[PDB]
């Protein structure tokens, strides 16, 4: 079973990787399961919804009481160092926030770190049905 823990922001780095101190330590994570355009893609740069995702990260994210975090049931970080989790703002799950907006796709999902996979899948059903931001 899922658990919640509490991490602290230290900077919004893009609309789908943040840093916050967790268990003492800087760490950057990067949200679970969904893709965002980017503003520093590696080969592409600033992508369109790029600075949109990264503002409602960065907003969601500075604005908010309470950061948790939550592991999946597998490896708890990827090959670049960086904690995969969904990250909760006040009880809300920042990576289906994204999703419901349409400013981010659900992943390609590798089990058993796919736990609210299918709950983000109707968040973008939704979106495209709504004809959001990407979908518009």
């Amino acid at each position: 079973k899922l658990h919640k823990e509490p991490a602290t922001l230290i900077k919004a780095i893009d609309g789908d990787t943040v840093k916050l101190m967790y268990k003492g330590q800087p760490m950057t994570f990067r949200l679970l399961l969904v893709d965002t355009p980017e503003t520093k893609h590696p080969k592409k740069g600033v992508e369109k919804y790029g600075p949109e995702a990264s503002a409602f990260t960065k907003k969601m994210i500075e604005n908010a009481k309470k950061i948790e975090v939550e592991f999946d049931k597998g490896q708890r970080t990827d090959k670049y160092g960086r904690g995969l989790a969904y990250i909760y703002a006040d009880g809300k799950m920042l990576n289906e926030a994204l999703v419901r907006q349409g400013l981010a796709k659900v992943a390609y999902v590798y089990k058993p770190n796919n736990t609210h996979e299918q709950h983000l899948r109707k968040s973008e059903a939704q979106a495209k049905k709504e004809k959001l931001n990407i979908w518009s």
